[PDB]
């Protein structure tokens, strides 16, 4: 009979209900954002979460996403805010990483003019950026020379696997090894 | 006798029954939002949260699925929309990847042309898409070829399979061997 | 002499008071919730949070279980809602997963005959069910075959260990090996 | 000189001192729901939290425990009922378990015979429940054999000691080898 | 009709709508605090959250930024306020650290000044700054020297690759030997 | 002019400056927690959350403690009380632990027989307590010799270090050999 | 029209303004609890949540500090308080922990006592603490003595390195040899 009990008691299940519609109206808040402001928007190939695909189309609740390889995602939107976005499509332009291990006794002059020659002939390597062959770095068991490329955002997996064919032709033609993992010994008769 | 005390302690205990119906109350707030949009219904292949199987039902608290491997495992609603799914079903197409790591001093092209055959071979294989045999990277060891083929997510696992056995027998019959972890030694008689 | 200080320090009391029984309450509402929809009961093989054995009795706070090397566990509730819930006895079938390596110059189907050969032998597979011997993938040293096989829960650890022992038997006579980790090496004396 | 800010301000602080003691409030409730359930008391082997010894007394905001080698370890309660905790005294009778790697030539049935014959020979092992002695995997060096046994929680320790050693000796005896990390290798003289 | 269930329904819809906007309302906070603050600006060089890149401009809901390779990278101000936040522009001079690894037998005063007479020979080093060339540690295979070379940051990687190339040379024409992973064998053929 | 948004607006306003000091009530609240149960005191050697050394004094909102190095470490209270905290001070004897690694073909009793007569030798070595010496792991290339010595807390580290260099010495006296990591090979000339 | 809608209105209104600053405010009471108590001043090294360097300023928001290599390094004043704050400048004198691996069959008191002369010729080690040059443990390819050296903090670098060196060039003169990673072999031709 008492009329404060009563509020109470509603009071508590009004706030328990708004904690159960807690994942849904965080999940549609965080898709009405992303919608209005559209970092993103469908059919272009993107990274969301950890995850690569292309979106098929964004929901209020969540997205759906096709990766390369026909999987089917559904990312709630909640983690779309909380992680990041790895847009491709923005840049028409990228750059390719090419990571050469050599011998250490190679020469190394001419690893870099072949490979300058190399990326030179292949046209759908952007001339205008920075054409970057360099000794990396000194390894365990083979020097690492970098190649940095800019190209296309359409034609980049094309150019990487035209570019390696080509360097290891090319390496195999001159002489030039790529080294097995190297190791010495001391042998100690007993 | 003071009417101030009793209702703080009401209400005090109402925000604590609230606060353990929490889960509950989250995890039937997540199912029946589930329910309502149904990203995925019974009875499909499909993925939750990295374990995967067939859902045998999806009920109001959690849902019922089926491993592989007859493992029966039932999944809280809350942590489904919490965490990322992924469907087998939705797409009837999917993509099978085979990565072969052939010895350096094997020819390059006489592979890349076998493998064609082979895939050409194979009926199951979608012809619409595309067929990638291309040399993918140069491992520490051996060569590595990337192959992407698309088929029927019906009989995905069985084209996969048969395809590893001609390729197999392939190898076999053309003289081309999978090479062993290559190792590099110097003697030092001391 | 205020009754508003008053009435609010005791609202704060009550809110601590609250906060304080958080966890007791959060568990017993799982506990209350698992009892009443029985996703598992007392007695039968299951594994919670990573965690697995037969469950000797559910309290209200939290349950008892028994591993099988006879560890006592008791698991608060709310971890078990909040993690995945595996069950053995749901599924009176399940499948066992065996994986054998042989050397690559070994036979190919002669493995998969003699292995359909074990197979079909016992009695307790499960005829009805798939009885799958593929070769599965090309190991680093060894090519490795899949096999699964359907049988009972009851006698599934006692097929597993027939069928191993049987196979070691069966490729001993066969003249089929096992191959130790295989390097190869390239000598150049310094 | 407004009754209402300053019922705001109040209010305020109080409840940033309920958040204060949120902490403490949460341990010491934590403490007393263990003990009035007690699923452990003072003086038993456990382990809580990752952490393994004798508790020596339970207190109210936490609980203090001596590790094996002599570590005194005060562990929050809050902690003690979030996470899994485990009994060894619980259980009279626990089981222990062997892992034995033999050479893959060495004979498969008189392994399990003279295992059997040295499990039936020691008294503190557990007629009643059962003896496994089989194969259990085909190791990448060798095959290992599962053996578990059942004894008194007491002698456990000891029973495996002594196990442990007299399966040294008579493996010794018997000429069955333990076997080192198995290599094979393959010259290519350049 | 009543006037209390209705405020207490319109109050937890109103919480449950600030718990909807908590996410965007966050991350406009945060980035209106780092607008107002401005610990970096767009079209520096830095590194949050993990991830670096150019800022290409700043928004109130995040962060858009071009990685090196030319990804485009959506970072909500969340993250920037929440984790830890890098900048290279800031400070005109940097630190480039060489690990270079020699033989055991290798004379060490003469590799410390040949490093010397490289690092002076080299005019973007800041010569004010130390030129630290000393014996750092005793690896497992070789001994490992430190080179702390302080630099512009717009020559840095020039300075880098020019020095490590010059190291090589040098190196190669004095007779240090950069060694292989060593490790000795003893022989006790049965 | 309205008196309800203005008392809105102000308790917001509070409860945002509660949520501000949460951090630091928190932490203060634990710290006068600790200090009124005094687990440990200043002046002792103890170890929590990971960092272990000698605690120069507590504070009100965090604690003052010097690792056995010299580093200062400034700790918060909150995450003590959080996490796990052992002291080494509170029990005056610990126990020593020993892992001995012997060839597969050295004699066991000769062993456990010069071991037990060590640290039968080391007077420091507390009579009372249990004196383990039993073989303990049948390693991959060594058996492993378990041994369990309780002394005073003072002079464990010397007991230990003096342990360990007569049981070098005599070892090498005695002629048992700690060997290096073993293998097999299995030469296949091609 | 209503005056209870529009009260719960403003009041959820208000309530999400308190959460949108949350982050910020929290931020800035963390900050000043940090300069009321000083813990660290500007100038002096320090490591803040993993990260080292020298504090330029401290601001109310954050801090600014630049590691040794010249980074500049924004830290939330929340994480500072949320981890380990250690600090360098606070104790004058350090101690060096130097690790010497060397043969099975190199003598063990001549390498202590060449270690004790190198530490006593040194005169920048602090002869009033304690010189540790103990047998630490028995590695797996090689012994490793442990030293413990205390030192002012401003020459601890400079001590280690000449130290270092030292150490090498003495075991060289006095023919003491740092052991490669040993390992054993045993021929079985097939
Ligand atoms: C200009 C830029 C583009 C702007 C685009 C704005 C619109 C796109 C973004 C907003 C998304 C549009 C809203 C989509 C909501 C779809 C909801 C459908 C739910 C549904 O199918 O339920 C019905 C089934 O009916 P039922 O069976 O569940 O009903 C049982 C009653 N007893
Ligand atoms: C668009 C079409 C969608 C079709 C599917 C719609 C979603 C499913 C339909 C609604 C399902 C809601 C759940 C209904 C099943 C609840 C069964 C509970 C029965 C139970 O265990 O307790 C009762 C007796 O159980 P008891 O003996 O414990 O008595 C209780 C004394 N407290
Ligand atoms: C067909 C389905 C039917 C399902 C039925 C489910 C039944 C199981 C679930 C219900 C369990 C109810 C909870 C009972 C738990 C036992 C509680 C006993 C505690 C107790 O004995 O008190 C002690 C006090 O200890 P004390 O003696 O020191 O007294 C000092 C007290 N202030
Ligand atoms: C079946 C029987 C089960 C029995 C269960 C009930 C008993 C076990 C659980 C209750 C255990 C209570 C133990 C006492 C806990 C509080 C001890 C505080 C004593 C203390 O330090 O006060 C003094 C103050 O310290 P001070 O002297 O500095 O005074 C400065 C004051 N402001
Ligand atoms: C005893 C030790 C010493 C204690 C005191 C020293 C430690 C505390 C020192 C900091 C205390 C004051 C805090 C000042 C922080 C800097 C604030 C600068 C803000 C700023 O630059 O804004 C300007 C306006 O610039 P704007 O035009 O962009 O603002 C557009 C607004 N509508
Ligand atoms: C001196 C310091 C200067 C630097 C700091 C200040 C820099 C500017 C800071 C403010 C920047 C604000 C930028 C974000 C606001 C953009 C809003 C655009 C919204 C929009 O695109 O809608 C259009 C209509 O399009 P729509 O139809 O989709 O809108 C559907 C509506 N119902
Ligand atoms: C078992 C026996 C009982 C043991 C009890 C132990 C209790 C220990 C005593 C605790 C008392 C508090 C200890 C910390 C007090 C630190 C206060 C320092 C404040 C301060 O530095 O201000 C001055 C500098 O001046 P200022 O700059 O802060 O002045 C304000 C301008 N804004």
């Amino acid at each position: 009979v008492q009329t404060a009990s009563v509020i109470a008691v509603l009071g508590a299940a009004g706030l328990a209900v708004g904690l159960a519609l807690q994942g849904s109206l965080s999940n549609l808040a965080a898709g009405v954002l992303l919608v209005m402001f559209r970092p993103f928007r469908a059919g272009e190939y993107v990274d969301l979460g950890g995850v690569a695909g292309t979106v098929l189309s964004v929901q209020i609740f969540s997205t759906t996403m096709r990766t390369a390889d026909g999987k089917i995602i559904v990312i709630p939107n909640g983690k779309i805010i909380a992680g990041n976005i790895i847009n491709f499509s923005r840049e028409p332009v990228r750059r390719n990483e090419f990571i050469i291990g050599v011998a250490y006794d190679s020469d190394i002059d001419q690893v870099k003019q072949i490979l300058t020659n190399i990326i030179q002939s292949e046209d759908r390597i952007l001339k205008d950026r920075e054409m970057t062959v360099r000794l990396n770095e000194l390894g365990a068991s083979s020097i690492n020379f970098v190649v940095r490329v800019w190209s296309n955002s359409g034609d980049l997996q094309n150019v990487y696997w035209d570019v390696l064919e080509r360097i290891k032709r090319e390496f195999d033609a001159a002489g030039i090894s790529f080294p097995y993992p190297q190791m010495d010994v001391n042998f100690k008769r007993v």
